[PDB]
């Protein structure tokens, strides 16, 4: 089962635009490069987001954490049982990655997965964020979470709860239209209430947006000024119904894809229970 | 001195409106009735608020509380020795406005000021708010603050501070124009950072808003959506850069008058250190 | 200034009834005998309670303590000034209620009162009750309250206030009849809601009850049923307005006499607000 | 006022068996010596008891603590105005005994007193006990107490209040015959229930005993085996009436003087409360 | 009496030397300029600490701060009794110092001080560090402390605490030779153990060092590696015997004046006393 | 599965030296001796560390604790399955251990190690430390640690892990030379971080250190100075990347062998995730 979602890759159109974004109105601190992928960081790890050039202007993969070695073999195990192709990263992506071991496969519309572990840290160099917030929540949660859009939710959530291990926590029906509504199914592999959710929505990305928590209410505001100056918020602040996260949603400059900032959500633990909300947002989240 | 602000009562157009207003949007819960006036709980006080008919749209009086018999006597002493005429409220007022005593003055730019003591309680009656809210920070810290426009802001300071015991926390240069500021002046008689604020407004009403402090931050976001509904939004959820509270304004039906609804600032004490501040916000309140 | 209500004595027509109250109902521990006076022990104090021989069937007299020689010398010099006669306590006294020192005087409406200082504790004889009872709240705030019957409240809070040193916490307009009631005073001297509450009753009884106060909720609904087997129960189960005590009345063998027993209520600093209420409940306390 | 109590010195016939003592058996940390006296230390000061050869057995002075230079000018003039003869400690003592300043006096029977400020204090060389001891409660509580022995009961009580500033915390009469009881004074001048009692007993010692307060109860525990080991208990473990101390006593080497080696007593504050017990012991403290 | 010391102005041969300095090795946020002043941020004010080029190479002036402009006129009085020459500073300087009012004088010794109320605010630009360091530890305590170097240590002790209102913390004999020590004596004027040291010394500088706190040891550990990357570091880690503050040296570009880097003293209240100390470290510190 | 590490035995060339060094530098305990083996204490056992008389100057064994005499008997399950050689303790060996039972084996690479359980505990007789040092950090985590030279860390890893139950915690590459590292691999097998590290280092001892935990950060630095007046310190103080113990290291009296001093690391769970490391330090460890 996979304990967290560890890293993000875009491939973008416009990489100093999005350099500008991760660094000046996130905070994340900027990371060096490798290759052609430019690196940024929220915390101790290595690196956490990578963006290279590319006119996908998407997610271009998405790492998926375990705990140790045997794990991985574990996970490779799955794989073969479920018959779901995968193979094992070489050295020259494992040094590019920076972790002990990797399994590159693809969910079943696509998206680029890897599974690894042995993560690279660097407490030697300290994170520093580029813009005004105390710090990101990851650890055990990993980065964040992300909307994987999907044509077919049913056969999504079979293969994120019975191959990955992912569970749901609830759904929200999203409304679309008038008599319209869109089932969105919140999946959790840790405390994080929710570190992937899948929805059929009719737009042309495999993300609808990434999402980053802060540590203060206060890092929220204050982003939330940041990226109004730069002209980019989509939504006013807002709690969620499902989560109790409180964020806010801005673009990214690749189009259709959103970044949500938030803070201070409730977790889930062995006893959660399933149950579904009409209403993403208890209040706020007013569209901008 | 006074010891905090414990009630306000308002002369209004439309009476009905205020009445919504106060208890559906901002949760107060309707107290009866006393003589014209309609009567507005936040607590286990009889009333706070007091909205009666009237062309003023506008608050008619402050009442400033005292802890005991010989605090009032004590303040009639000191409105003597400064020269400031006043009368004792008979029996007639002090059974209308539920206290053991008051005396009656108006402020150097004509606002009627009630200083009183000994108030009415009703525990029996258990405070219900109209509107989902957890509760309101009242207590040691009063019923909340207003912002008193004043012509003259040395003048208005003397008075306040010199006779009234008020005490100066800080002041914000609050922009009004390219090359033009007003110093508002925040003053404390307690632990809340401020319970009138001076200004030099050039607004035609005694006052430019009256606040409520809630319990929760969700207080407030809810409490946003509510006012939101009824289209009186007139600033976007922020923070305060000197007393840290999280708020928002709405219009009330009385032009030019609005509302703030807040959470979690900072408290002062003895050790409280003056200081000036070039904006109103750390972050937020952008104008709607 | 007093500092605490110390000890009660008082004079019955039935001590046996008054031994059994006292100890299997109220769960005092007994203590001995002095003379003619039996002795009941709420903590480490020698004594707190004692019981004689009288046709009174009243309170016979009430300790009023102070922490020191040179308080009870201070206490002495108010007394000469404000013209209340008083006599010092000879050894003999001294030796039968166990103090340092003593000054005997009377209330303006002929209640003894004994100033004294340096009572005889016994912690080598640890507190033991005689019923379920986990233990008594004194301490610094003493053994309990009473409700001092007295014909001009206005008087006796001249005497209670400025020779005694007591404030004013709140007062409580008491209803008699369909358009009569009572002002009660309630006064304190230390952290105790109130210590003495002084209120014009038509009983001719020098006091309308005296209360004790438990460590725990459960210590009083035990004591009910208690009180209730011996057919004593005078109230429901009720929480105060103004100190939220939650507590039972019952009466003691001494006609028009009660006894309150409660738990929980709030206490009093320098912040304290005098305040006005309608009623003695804010729930419970029918009358039985 | 005196501030607390700092060191004490003894002049004693068996500086061998007192070193081994204060080691071995206490627990002290043995600290050289300055010129004919042995130093040990309790905590981070330099010394806190030395012992000299000497033909008294007895304590040979005290160390009374204050603040600051000014506060040692202001006991002089205190000492100036009460006609109570003293001199100041020239530049040979003041470096003997490691203070800035200091002033030299005797009680009213002969014991020397020096009232002195600025103490020597060695944080580079960390407390080591020389028995398992996890610690000693000194800090703004000082060293310990003492039991002074004087003739004249209200004479020393008058010395050590009015003049030194010392506030009686109560009074125990100890049994000495079958009907013969001593009145012993607790007096504080700090947190410290008592740091000197006063009693007349008929022992021909200018102090009782002296007290040394350790941490943890273990540390109590330990020390009575010690001693026992020695030879030298003269009391079972017990706990004080006034101020709860758990202890044990042992005699010292020198003939009639002990000491007592307690943990976990109740401390004062300007609430405290004058109050008298009949014995030394809760429970306990039974004599061996 | 001085409240607190809020800021820091140096005049230095090498402004690029210590923008770095400042910045990218001790942490501070870069906050423009006023004038020919670079200006530095540690937290919320406008600016903590001020770099002019000048041959001076030392501090050219330290601002004392006080609460409101009462106190601010109340130290005026002060320095008017005590002889000592002052000039109110104008318009000009209050808006190039970002105050509400200041007094300019000199110590005795001609280091300029300035005495000043109602500093600015600019919480809508949060503190961002320029190096990793969580943050500094400012607010009550003010900016830090720094060694004041005297030729006569009596006469500066008279205007700092008579004048100034600090009071001596403590002193400690800093070895110079084989038989030769400087007495320092730190003091303080609000929590922070020292604000102000005097001392002696044989530097011709007005000040030995300069000192900021920060809020963990990671801050402290990463700090030292950071300026022994620049070739600085004076000393090892070490913890004072006085404030236990856990700290390191290092140089400034300023020949002989260096930097101090702590963490974890302990604070002073008003039950402090007076002590003296051998050394100035309990442990580490040894000179580099 | 091995619970913690509970003992070292050394064989050295120079036991003065050793005693000295765990006694007066380190602050072990004496606890006389076994044969020809001296006794140290850490704690509550009887002893922790032995050293006795050889030719070798290095580890000797080390043993390995289990909870139970059953476990003790699935470790020779174990051991059977695995094909590794072991022999029962004789009566002689358990006495000379003090210990209930025990299995004497090696690992692949010669280290002699003892499989144990019930060791015997000493209450009676508190642990004592003979320099100054608050406590260590044992109990359930054990003695501390080791680093484990071995020539083949792949066979090591199988042998830990496999056969005696170790997990992985994390990898550091210790950097050796401008183009060499060497992976060394940090193993639990409770709380602790790291019980043992494997590290194909080129050092010709069995071991390249062992470490002791202390309860204070002072504990630490205090320790440092003591080993610096010896002239052994061989790093400056400074913080791992992995466990985050604040640690320094010196020479013991074996060539090429060293101690690691330490405090406050983070403890591992059943949710730790491996990671990897470039270097061996967040901060400082700079080498003397
Ligand atoms: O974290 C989240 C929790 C609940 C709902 C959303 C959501 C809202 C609008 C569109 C897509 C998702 C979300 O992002
Ligand atoms: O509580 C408050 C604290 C700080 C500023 C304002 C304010 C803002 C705009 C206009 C008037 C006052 C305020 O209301
Ligand atoms: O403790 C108390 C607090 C408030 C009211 C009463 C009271 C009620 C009925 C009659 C007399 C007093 C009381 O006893
Ligand atoms: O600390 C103490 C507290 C109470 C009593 C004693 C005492 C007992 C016997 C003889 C003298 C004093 C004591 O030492
Ligand atoms: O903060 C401090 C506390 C104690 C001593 C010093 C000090 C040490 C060496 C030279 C000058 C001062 C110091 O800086
Ligand atoms: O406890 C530890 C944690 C991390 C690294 C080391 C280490 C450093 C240098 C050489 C060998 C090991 C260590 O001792
Ligand atoms: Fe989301
Ligand atoms: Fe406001
Ligand atoms: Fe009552
Ligand atoms: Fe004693
Ligand atoms: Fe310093
Ligand atoms: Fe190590």
């Amino acid at each position: 089962s996979i304990e967290r979602l560890g890293y993000l890759g875009f491939a973008v159109k416009d990489v100093p635009a999005w350099d500008h974004f991760l660094t000046k109105s996130v905070g994340l601190m900027a990371a060096g490069s490798a290759g052609d992928a430019a690196l940024y960081r929220a915390d101790q790890r290595a690196w956490r987001i990578a963006v290279q050039p590319g006119e996908l202007d998407d997610l271009a993969y998405a790492g998926l954490e375990v705990d140790d070695a045997a794990a991985l073999e574990r996970m490779a195990d799955k794989l073969r049982q479920a018959g779901v192709a995968f193979t094992r990263g070489d050295e020259a992506l494992m040094q590019q990655r920076k972790v002990m071991g990797l399994l590159c496969l693809q969910d079943p519309f696509g998206l680029p997965l890897e599974i690894y572990y042995g993560p690279a840290e660097i407490f030697h160099e300290p994170f520093l964020p580029s813009a005004p917030v105390s710090g990101f929540v990851t650890g055990d949660q990993g980065i964040g979470h992300f909307v994987r859009c999907v044509p077919d939710t049913a056969k999504a959530m079979a293969f994120y709860t019975e191959v990955l291990g992912f569970v749901l926590s609830d759904i929200i029906d999203i409304q679309m239209g008038p008599e319209t509504s869109v089932p969105a199914h919140f999946l959790h592999c840790n405390g994080r209430h929710h570190t992937i959710a899948l929805a059929a929505f009719p737009i042309p990305k495999r993300i609808h947006h990434f999402m980053l928590q802060a540590n203060t209410i206060d890092d929220v505001g204050y982003a939330f000024d940041r990226l109004d100056a730069a002209g980019r918020i989509t939504s006013l602040l807002g709690r969620h119904t499902n989560d109790q996260t409180l964020s806010f949603y801005a673009d990214t400059p690749s189009p259709m894809i959103e970044v949500e900032f938030g803070w201070g959500p409730r977790t889930v633990d062995s006893s959660w229970t399933v149950a579904r909300h009409s209403r993403t947002a208890m209040w706020g989240h007013k569209s901008v």
